[PDB]
C-alpha cells in the first residue's frame, strides 16, 4: 500500500526554484513544491494546488519527469511521489506558511541542506532525463538502500 504525493520543480535555463520548509515534514531543508494528493482531484491538480498554496505561483503546463518511491522504516505506507517540472510560470513566488521560495543557480544548489536523495536524482533532472527511483530511509538522514534508473515513460 502506498500514498500519493506531488513534487514540483520549477526549472529555468539558468536557475531552479526551491523553498525552505518552515515546518512539518522535511522542515529545515530546501524543497520542491507539493504535498499529499487529496480525494476528488487528479495528481496533476494536486501538484498545481500545492504549488499555489506554497508559492502563490500558477503554471500553464506541467511535465512529468520522474517518480520516486520512499520507504521510511517503521511506517506502513510507502510514499509514491510524482515529480513534475516546468519553465513557464505565472506570477511571483511569495512566502507561505510552509515554504520560503528562493532562486538558486544551477551550479549552486544547496545539496547539503536538502534531502540526501536529491544528490542522486538531481543530475538526471538537470539533464532532462525521465527517471524511476526508490529510496529506503531510516530516520530522515540515513539512506539504507536505493535504486535509480532512466525511463522512457514516467
Amino acid at each position: 500500500a502506498s500514498r500519493l504525493y506531488t513534487l514540483v520543480l520549477v526549472l529555468q535555463p539558468q536557475r531552479v526554484l526551491l523553498g525552505m520548509k518552515k515546518r512539518g515534514f522535511g522542515a529545515g531543508r530546501w524543497n520542491g513544491f507539493g504535498g499529499k494528493v487529496q480525494e476528488g482531484e487528479t495528481i496533476e491538480d494536486g501538484a498545481r494546488r500545492e504549488l499555489q498554496e506554497e508559492s502563490g505561483l500558477t503554471v500553464d503546463a506541467l511535465h512529468k519527469v520522474g517518480q520516486i518511491v520512499f520507504e521510511f522504516v517503521g511506517e506502513p505506507e510507502l510514499m509514491d511521489v510524482h515529480v513534475f517540472c516546468t519553465d513557464s510560470i505565472q506570477g511571483t513566488p511569495v512566502e507561505s506558511d510552509e515554504m520560503r521560495p528562493c532562486w538558486f543557480q544551477l551550479d549552486q544548489i544547496p545539496f547539503k541542506d536538502m534531502w540526501p536523495d536529491d544528490s542522486y536524482w538531481f543530475p538526471l533532472l538537470l539533464q532532462k532525463k525521465k527517471f524511476h527511483g526508490y529510496f529506503k530511509f531510516q530516520g530522515q538522514d540515513t539512506i539504507l538502500d536505493y535504486t535509480l534508473r532512466e525511463v522512457d515513460t514516467v
